[PDB]
């Protein structure tokens, strides 16, 4: 009995399916793209053309939702990178230590992660994809959504689609604030970070030696400088691929043709490591670039009325500068803070406002940690009340930079930082005695001179040809 509809089928769109299923007696969910039948890129998510980490928090979401898909994915050729351990990472405060692990990531190509969520949710029979769909309208009034109107691209036939509960999960282009004022809601209160980052990708073969067991290599802007923040990543993927990706700040934005990206990634970013190994490499594809970058986040929470049986998730509701590549699992623990109201309230009046105050809440972490860093680049655009950032921003930075500064170089603070790092652990557990106490013991190693690579990691970089 009762039944939800999901607007968008991407990544929080199926993680939200495969709980709904649980809990109602079935889930149509509505796209209006065109779905691949294997892992290719697809219109709807032109961001899978980018890297995309997904940090430790998200990952554990994804196997509780969808249990087995992380060793489907590594089954897959997806890479666990453990964090620090398989790190080379040159931070604000310079080159992080690569201690033993503390938390991991899983690193595949965007079009692999969504098409393996996408195939382990519709294993239920129960949640249906409904594709080449647009969303019309919200049926109901201010008071209770009751479904949607949708418009099938092939036919153009209009159709009603009942439902108890509604989810949007249409991500970055949502339509609902259009949505809620057709339904007569006021405007809720947007608030941006807009650091004016662009990324820039590159895909390339990586030598042969070093498409397993090769690290998460990253420079890093130093957000403290006065300056445009300039980064580069590379990552392993699937296929013994390198997807690499670097990106800028208003004045320092990469460019879009092929030898600036290598020119780039050399001498625009704080050290040249990651021109140094796509040199070893072969470029499979020409630059991609993207300005889907703005931190925004819509409070639907705090609207004076809202309607039962609505609830907005993912990108529609917070989406982030991805730099901090914490998207996805936002949008996990969203899953989590609507199944947490469900079980708790069911059905009954107050769910829908419940689930949206829960998912504001879980997403807050990954919008701080974004929106603190971005807000000191040169020309940022801001719009937001929040006191965080319009006062308190001064020593948060001062406190978030003495234990970037020591995770670099103690085990313990690294530990506490990249728990918060990958949202595998809150805020407050930064101010565990233990880990303030670490701080103030400070750095137990010296800070690295050069890149922390392994001798096995750089001897594979080549094949050996050419010689007797
Ligand atoms: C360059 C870049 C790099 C990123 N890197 C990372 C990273 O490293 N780690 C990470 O965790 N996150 C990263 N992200 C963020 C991540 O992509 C998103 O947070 C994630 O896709 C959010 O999922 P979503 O389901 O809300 O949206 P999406 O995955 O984008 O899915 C939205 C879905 O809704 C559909 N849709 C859209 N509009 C409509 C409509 N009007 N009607 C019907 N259907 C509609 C689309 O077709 C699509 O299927 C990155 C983002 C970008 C742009
Ligand atoms: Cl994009």
């Amino acid at each position: 009995t009762r039944s939800a509809v999901v607007l968008g089928g991407g990544m929080a769109g199926m993680l939200v399916s495969s709980m709904l299923a649980r809990h109602v007696g079935s889930v149509t969910v509505i796209d209006r793209d065109a779905f691949p039948a294997g892992p290719d890129l697809r219109k709807g998510v032109p961001q899978a053309r980018h890297a995309h980490i997904l940090w430790s928090g998200g990952a554990r979401i994804v196997e509780e939702l969808l249990p087995g898909t992380t060793d489907r994915l590594l089954g897959a050729g997806a890479h666990r990178i453990g964090i620090p351990d398989g790190q080379v990472s040159y931070t604000a405060y310079g080159w992080q230590h690569r201690f033993p692990e503390a938390q991991f990531m899983i690193a595949c190509s965007r079009a692999l992660l969504d098409w393996t969520v996408r195939e382990e949710t519709l294993r239920e029979e129960r949640i249906a994809l409904v594709e080449k769909t647009e969303v019309l309208a919200l049926l109901g009034d201010a008071g209770r959504v009751t479904g949607v109107r949708v418009r099938d691209q092939e036919s153009g036939e209009e159709r009603e689609v009942p439902a108890d509960l509604v989810v949007d999960t249409t991500g970055r282009g949502s339509p609902s604030k259009r949505l809620l004022a057709e339904l007569g809601l006021p405007a809720p209160e947007e608030e941006f970070v807009d650091s004016g980052m662009v990324y820039a990708t590159r895909l390339f073969r990586a030598p042969e030696a070093a498409a397993t067991n090769f690290p998460l290599v990253s420079v890093h802007a130093d957000h403290r400088a006065g300056r445009p923040g300039c980064n580069a990543v590379l990552m392993p993927i699937e296929d013994g691929r390198w997807i690499v990706t670097v990106s800028g700040t208003r004045g320092g934005e990469p460019p879009a043709d092929d030898e600036g990206f290598a020119r780039f990634a050399r001498d625009g970013v704080r050290h040249p490591l990651v021109g140094e190994l796509i040199a070893k490499a072969q470029p499979l594809t020409s630059v991609e670039r993207s300005r889907s970058t703005v931190n925004r986040r819509l409070h639907y929470d705090r609207l004076a009325t809202w309607p039962e049986g609505l609830v907005v998730l993912g990108d529609a509701v917070a989406a982030f500068n991805p730099v901090y590549g914490h998207g996805m699992s936002a949008a996990a623990h969203s899953v989590l803070a609507l199944r947490s109201q469900l079980g708790q309230r069911a059905f009954q009046p107050g769910l829908a406002r419940a689930a949206q105050r829960a998912i504001a809440v879980a997403v807050d972490d990954a919008w701080v940690l974004a929106t603190s860093h971005d807000i000191g680049y040169p020309g940022c655009r801001t719009q937001t009340r929040d006191p965080r950032l319009t006062r308190h921003a001064g020593e948060r930075q001062r406190v978030t930079d003495l234990v970037g500064l020591t995770a670099t170089r103690n085990q313990v603070v690294n530990r506490a930082a990249v728990a918060l790092n990958t949202l595998s652990a809150g805020m407050a557990s930064m101010q565990d005695p233990a880990v303030m106490a670490a701080v103030r013991r400070g750095p137990e190693v010296p800070a690295p001179t050069e890149p922390p690579l392994r001798p096995d990691e750089v001897a594979r970089l080549v094949s050996g040809a050419g010689v007797t």
